[PDB]
Order: structure tokens, then sequence, then C-alpha cells
């Protein structure tokens, strides 16, 4: 029922504003054929986060989930010629199908894609420059882990971005048995009581659903 | 069922994420007292909007449609010294009440509220500057004018916000009666066909229901 409009409503919105891209559709195509789980953003979502990458003028970009690397696409093609984006995926059939991806739609020199536990990842990075833009989108149950490299590897005004943080409406239990959720859960309390950080959250609907996001400054010190 | 599943997700989003504010508590307060429509954003689209005028680095803003000015302390808190907002309302009424938020908010110093219709306070500006970050929610059938208004002050990486353009899932009928309706499918016609503006739009849902916002993003 709500679920029809949500969809008719983002099919309008996508098709007036969001002109049509052959080798983003191939990217979808490409990750389907894969067998890949279908966490792909809407591309109303993806374009938000390209707007996002200019908003922060960001040179160096963090993401924790490649997945096929569809966000990956998204936002490495507003990338300066000199900037570089870092995404961390543990699963090496994604990682696969993300490097034929990167390699598709011609972003494969701006991105390093780093295949492994994201926290074995993280922990390597050693004396790296902060990241101007964050996006963290993978195991739910480690967040505020990646909360926490995340901010260490930050500057005053990077913005992070928390994916897939109301796990249909599950975020509010504080009995709940899915690590999912107590990981979110401690990933948003962690956020609130971050001096360093000002942020906010937006429900959202459309193609995928009902899900939602955290949106966080980091403030200098 | 839903409604209260968004309410119950923004109550615990909000209250973990957003600190109390007594000062905006009384703004609203003040826009019940008044009897104001209740078109004032939820506390996280107000820090939405907070974060876009950091992330701007906005020192000249342009709001279509004070009402009671609650969307524009969110704002104005976040102006630098030299900063300025402009805000343009044409209701008398809404207008006093404003000032009087705007006061006791500790920002009307930061604010320069013309009163009257919108667009010919937009017709009466002349060259002035541009501005960084552009607000539009105000009357639905002038948004295509409004968003012409908001190219002629625009800078490129200026961002422009259109506000409440789900009109609860009426917006995609290609023959509505609604004016309202019909002005917010040419603002959103209008703006993906100018290839001046690289825009996208979310539908969000929370305590204030089923709706979604525009954003668009000012081309060199």
């Amino acid at each position: 029922h709500m679920q029809q409009q949500w969809s008719a409503v983002d099919n309008y919105l996508i098709k007036a504003l969001i002109p049509g891209d052959p080798v983003l559709d191939r990217v979808l195509e490409n990750n389907h054929r894969a067998g890949l789980p279908a966490h792909d953003v809407a591309a109303n979502q993806g374009q938000f986060l390209a707007l996002l990458v200019r908003l922060t003028q960001a040179k160096r970009i963090l993401e924790i989930g490649t997945l096929g690397g569809y966000s990956t696409i998204w936002m490495a093609r507003e990338l300066p010629a000199d900037g570089q984006l870092l995404t961390l995926e543990a699963d090496a059939h994604h990682a696969q199908v993300a490097r034929e991806n990167l390699q598709l739609a011609g972003v494969d020199q701006r991105v390093t894609l780093r295949e492994g536990p994201a926290l074995q990842s993280l922990e390597s990075l050693g004396e790296c420059p902060a990241f101007d833009l964050i996006f963290i989108d993978a195991d739910k149950p480690n967040n505020p882990h990646y909360l926490r490299w995340a901010l260490r590897y930050s500057r005053p005004g990077t913005l992070i971005i928390g994916d897939n943080v109301v796990r249909d409406g599950e975020v509010v239990n504080p009995q709940s048995a899915d690590e999912r959720v107590q990981g979110v859960r401690q990933f948003i309390e962690m956020m609130g009581a971050e001096p360093r950080l000002t942020a906010t959250a937006l429900q959202t609907v459309g193609t995928k659903g009902w899900d939602g996001f955290t949106l966080a400054w980091v403030n200098a010190a």
C-alpha cells in the first residue's frame, strides 16, 4: 500500500531530476548477475552522496563496505584529478565484482580497494592524512568501532555518514537480540555523546523501503 | 501503526543526537500561541539545515517563507560574524511572530526580515551579491518563479533546497486540480531541465509524516 506510493514518487522524482547513465545501469546489472545482496543505494541517494562530495570539496574519501562499488562510483566521479577514495571490502567475491565495476566506470585510478576485514585495514593506516568525507555502511555490529576509527582519521569539517540505521524500526528496541541493532544503537549513542560531533539523522522512504541515515560534522577541538 | 513507528524512531534519534534547547522549545510554543499553522520543520530537519550552512560555509542565505522563524534560527545560528540571512514573509501576523522569535533567540542582528509579497521583494533586490544557500518553502504555486530568482542570485556551489515537495503522493498526478501540486511539478521539471543545476530529492518520514525535499547544486 504505502510502498507502491513510495516507489511511484521515487520514480517520478528520479526521472525528472537525474539523467540516465549507461555505466551505472551496467554496474547494477553486474551486481545482480554476480548474485550480490541487493544493498545498493537508490539513484537519488547516490546523487545525494555525490553532492556531499561537492559540498565538502573532498579530495580524500573513506568508504567502509564496498559491495559492488555502486556508491563508490557515485562518490569517486566527483573527486578532483588528485583525489583518492579508499574503500574497504571483506568479501572476496564482492571485491572481485567491485574491481570490475571500478574499471568499467573509469574510476579505478582514484579508488583504492583494500580487501580484508575492515578493522584490519583501518588498523594498518598509520600516519594517514584525515579524510574529508567518511561513509559507513558495512557490518553493523562493529559500527561503534568504525566510528572510533572515523574520528581518528577526521579533521574539523569532515563529514561522517552512517547508512542503514533504522533496522525496520528495531533501532528503538533496547533489548534486541540482534547484534546489528545493538551495534547501531551503540553507534548512535556514541555519536550523541561525542562533543567533537554535531549530528542529525533522517528517516527516508522510497524504492528501497523504510530506512535512514546519520550525518555528523566534525568540530574543531 | 506506521506513523507511530516513524514517531518512535524520530523520538529516539533526536533524543540521542540533538541536545535539548529551551529557547527553540519556546519559539515553537510561541508559534502555537499565535495560532500559526504547524508547518515548522522537525528538530532533526532543523539540524540538517544547520549542517548545510556549515557545509556551504555560508555567509549569505536567502529563505523564502519565514513562518515563525524556526528554521531561520537553526540556520542563522551557524552564520559567521560577517554573515547575513535574508528571509521573506508575506503574512503580516507571521512576520510579527517571527520578529519576536528571532529577538528571543538572540539572532535578529544576523537576519533581515522583509515583509511583503515574496516576488515583489525578489524583484526589489537589484545588484546584490549571490547567496550561498537558498531555502524555498513558501507558496508552492509560485515555486517555478522562486527558482528563476534563486538561479539569478546564485554562484557556482550555491545550494538550493526546496522543502515539502511530496504533497502526500499527489506530486505524481499529471493532471491534479491543486495549484500547489502543479506548482511543485513545474518546479521539479524546471529543476531537472536546468543544466546549471545538479539535483536530487529525498522522501522523508518521521513525526511530521511523509514528505520530501529537493537539493540542488549550482554548476559553474
